């Protein structure tokens, strides 16, 4: 009952599908408002956030969505945000906001500013200036694949397909209840979306668009633009996804797949059901076991590169949280970079798009944003190829018609067409 005590660390871990944002956020947060406690609020997702704007609606809470670049109120106490948000003004070498509490929503998600933000969290409630809680049924260091759920869940291990099929799964279709279904690939979710389309479902493949109605099928590789109104009672899961990963003693991102999921990533998925206390007997289907075997995954070197170079009050060295700085390669403060540095790492990823590894590459050797010639300077081993495997060339510096050729190789930049042209684009200095 000291939750709000500064040095407090508290993990929340309430069913999924129970107010935890619609009824207990909402109730923290007005205690937080009566107590005059400067207060964060952190969601992992753009749908996860919106969906606070709409439970938040009465509180005075201050939403940042497109940027945190301020400091003030007037009544607002509470700032809201996405993590990335958080992460860039951190970035810079300014000037710390002095938070009292910190609420991590979802608090389970592994992409680098989330795992970054959990570490720079925890730092705080253990320098004592803030009290941290992380909302979330599986926390960092769980690995349980089956937790408890409000309704009871049926758990089937079978085969299930990862293309259209003939014969064999009647199974599938035969089950008319509303579905969600785990793919390895948006490439292999169209392509059964397609599939199942001709066999008259209803489906709607989720992928970052634009957009955002009881589907049969709910098709997608994650569980990042899932929202609390998502209307299913089955699952099936893959339990596979493709990740970038470190290769050549930590010298290259690759892109390896499809590989095994975490426990904890199997059971967010298995957890979109058996939400509702009222109805037993939601359905989760599986196949494939799952792995912790992932700490040459680059996510994890990521926060770190995040972490480090997060500014703190004192300038103190902190570690990823719990479990997790268990995950990186290196000691904390490993990656921290000067702040001529930090800012040219801070462009290139929020500005410039280009993932955190090789941002932090290009930011460590000392090069200026606007210099593009690492681009070109690479060996050919770094040559890039388009889809019918030809070398790549682009207008270097100068103009010159040059194979693109990076320093420092992350697959990430050139793994389909629509991320090839836009390192493309970068390369050549933005036409």
């Amino acid at each position: 009952s000291h939750m709000l005590k500064k040095g407090m660390t508290t993990v929340l871990d309430f069913h999924p599908g129970a107010g935890k944002t619609r009824r207990f956020l909402p109730q923290i947060l007005a205690e937080c408002a009566r107590r005059r406690l400067r207060t964060l609020v952190l969601a992992p997702t753009r749908v996860v956030l919106s969906e606070m704007k709409e439970a938040f609606h009465g509180l005075d809470v201050k939403f940042h969505t497109q940027a945190f670049s301020a400091h003030g109120s007037g009544r607002e106490v509470i700032d809201a945000m996405c993590h990335a948000t958080l992460t860039y003004r951190m970035l810079e070498p300014t000037r710390v906001v002095n938070w009292e509490v910190i609420i991590m929503d979802e608090a389970h998600f592994l992409d680098p500013a989330s795992i970054a933000a959990r570490g720079w969290a925890a730092h705080r409630a253990r320098a004592n200036e803030s009290a941290t809680i992380l909302m979330t049924a599986t926390p960092p260091g769980t690995s349980d694949e089956f937790p408890h759920s409000n309704g009871e869940i049926e758990d089937v291990q079978t085969d299930i397909p990862s293309e259209p099929w003939n014969t064999g799964h009647d199974w599938i279709l035969a089950d008319k209840r509303p579905t969600a279904w785990f793919l390895p690939s948006i490439r292999a979710a169209n392509v059964m979306a397609a599939s199942l389309r001709k066999a008259g479902k209803s489906v709607v493949v989720l992928n970052r668009k634009t957009f955002e109605k009881k589907p049969d099928f709910i098709l997608a590789t994650d569980i990042a633009e899932m929202g609390a109104n998502l209307c299913v009672e089955r699952v099936l899961d893959c339990r596979t996804a493709f990740k970038p990963v470190l290769v050549d003693e930590g010298r290259k991102v690759a892109i390896k797949g499809p590989l095994r999921i975490s426990a904890s990533s199997a059971a967010q998925r298995r957890g979109r059901i058996g939400r509702n206390p009222n109805r037993d007997g939601d359905s989760y289907y599986y196949s494939e076991p799952t792995s912790e075997n992932n700490a040459h995954h680059v996510c994890w070197l990521e926060a770190s590169m995040l972490l480090d170079n997060m500014e703190v009050r004192g300038g103190m060295v902190a570690p990823l949280y719990g479990v997790e700085g268990t995950k990186t390669p290196v000691s904390p403060g490993e990656m921290r970079l000067r702040d001529d540095q930090r800012k040219v790492f801070r462009e290139l990823v929020r500005n410039c798009d280009l993932p955190v590894w090789l941002s932090w590459q290009v930011a460590k050797a000392g090069l200026k944003t606007n210099d593009r010639k690492w681009c070109f300077e690479g060996p050919e081993e770094h040559e890039i190829l388009n889809d019918s495997g030809e070398t790549v060339k682009c207008r270097a510096p100068g103009g010159a018609k040059k194979p693109l050729r990076p320093r420092w190789c992350d697959e990430r930049v050139s793994s389909d067409q629509s991320a090839l042209s836009e390192f493309i684009k970068f390369a050549e200095g933005r036409r």
